[PDB]
């Protein structure tokens, strides 16, 4: 798809990148990683289209900012995969985006703070132990 990418983690390293870049690349089981590649209103018309993991982590490096509507249809993403307890987590989200996400109540609960991460890396450290 244009609007995004699949990522895995090259063995044995943080290295995160398109899983049909490198055939060693691979997915870590019970985790999701997709590099947003367009407005998220695009990605998640994907989404919708296909519609046993843990966390979906969303990539959000190529992202310089975000608008009232992108911010309330991943405010829905979050929403909906978290009342199956599932997690997203922001990786890479630029001062700009959370200022955005800030601005049009992304945050208005704190706790969403505890979603956000500044590497991919970081992210999957995160979903090794937390509140189930």
């Amino acid at each position: 798809s244009p609007s995004y990418t699949v990522l895995g983690q090259l063995p044995d390293t943080d290295v995160y990148i398109d899983i049909d870049a490198y055939e060693e690349v691979k997915e870590i089981p019970g985790i999701k990683i997709f590099q947003i590649n367009a407005p998220i209103y695009y990605a998640n018309s994907d989404l919708y289209s296909s519609a046993n993991i843990h966390t979906v982590i969303l990539d959000f490096t190529q992202v310089n900012f975000m608008d009232s509507v992108g911010v309330k249809t991943l405010a829905g993403i979050v929403k909906e995969y978290g009342d199956v307890g599932i997690y997203v987590y922001l990786a890479g989200c630029s001062a700009q985006v959370v200022n955005d996400l800030t601005s049009n109540r992304f945050f208005e609960n704190p706790a969403l703070k505890e979603l956000l991460f500044h590497s991919i890396h970081d992210a999957v450290l995160g979903s090794q132990v937390r509140e189930a």
